[PDB]
DNA sequence: AGGTAGATCCGGAC
DNA sequence: GTCCGGATCTACC
């Protein structure tokens, strides 16, 4: 999921769990456990806290339980989903936290990509996987100048750098990609090329590009297909390492 | 010193 | 077999 349906998840989750106490933690895949790395302490010092709240960063979770936080990372295709214990698990569930109403609160990954870190909470924001993440997209913290100063420093293109995690937080492939269309910018553009107004207006498209979308699509996945504002086929290449789509005619 | 590319995980799809 | 992917983590200057 992307940040738009992480922040429906941290939402829609929270009454699910709120106030429910960990009485087990079953793992069936050990290496979606990051920390602790023994996935034996993970389960045991979860037992007895009781979920005390559930907030977004990025596209990472972090549910705040009485000592400790845990912090989830669901990556393409991990779901969490809240039943009951007396009825079969679905399949490729690997992680499942029991409370002691009967209920809990499973982990579900057909791709087994999801990460899950375990810390005591004031020291979760300055360990891995939250340290060194950048300001959220819809903040003030993330601001045109501050876009600017990571552009203007770095070799890279614009796509990789606005994928990366420590520039904004959880800004997805898609979100990339439509964000660069409606700015008019190729995304395979030196960020260092942009001058301040593609910066000024980069940044405009982004925050509402990703703000619709956690409040269709004009070139992800439209590969081959007209463009919507111009009728120009739709072109995919790899840019950064990924699949990237854009308009020829009006991203320049 | 520290940017930055390459490697990595995993199992459906084609 | 091959491709693909978030956010590390490792290694090359
Ligand atoms: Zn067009």
């Amino acid at each position: 999921p992307e940040l738009p349906e992480v922040e429906t998840i941290r939402r829609t989750l929270l009454p699910l769990i709120v106030g429910k106490t960990i009485e087990d933690v079953r793992i069936f895949w050990p290496n979606i456990i990051r920390h602790p790395r023994d996935s034996e302490a993970f389960a045991a010092r979860m037992i007895g806290q009781t979920v005390r709240g559930l907030e977004r960063r990025g596209k990472f979770l972090k549910f705040l339980l009485d000592r400790d936080a845990l912090i989830s990372h669901l990556r393409m295709e991990g779901r969490y989903a809240v039943a009951s214990a007396l009825e079969p698990l679905e399949p490729h569930t690997h992680v499942v936290f029991c409370f002691t109403d009967g209920s809990e609160l499973r982990y579900r990954d057909v791709r087994k990509f999801g990460t899950m870190h375990v810390y005591a909470k004031e020291e979760a924001d300055r360990r891995p996987p939250l340290a060194e993440l950048g300001p959220e997209p819809l903040s003030p913290a993330f601001s045109p100048a501050v876009l600017a100063e990571r552009a203007v420093k770095t070799k890279r293109s614009v796509k990789a750098l606005l994928l990366d995690c420590t520039v904004v937080a959880g800004f997805g492939n898609i979100y990339v990609d439509e964000s660069l269309f409606r700015a008019g910018i190729l995304p395979g553009r030196p960020a260092a090329s942009l001058s301040s107004k593609e910066i000024e207006r980069l940044h405009e498209e982004m925050v509402a590009t990703i703000g619709e979308a956690v409040m269709h699509l004009y070139v992800y996945g439209r590969q081959g297909n007209p463009c919507k504002r111009c009728g120009t086929p739709i072109e995919k290449t790899v840019v950064a390492g990924r699949g990237t789509h854009y308009c020829p005619r009006c991203q320049r």
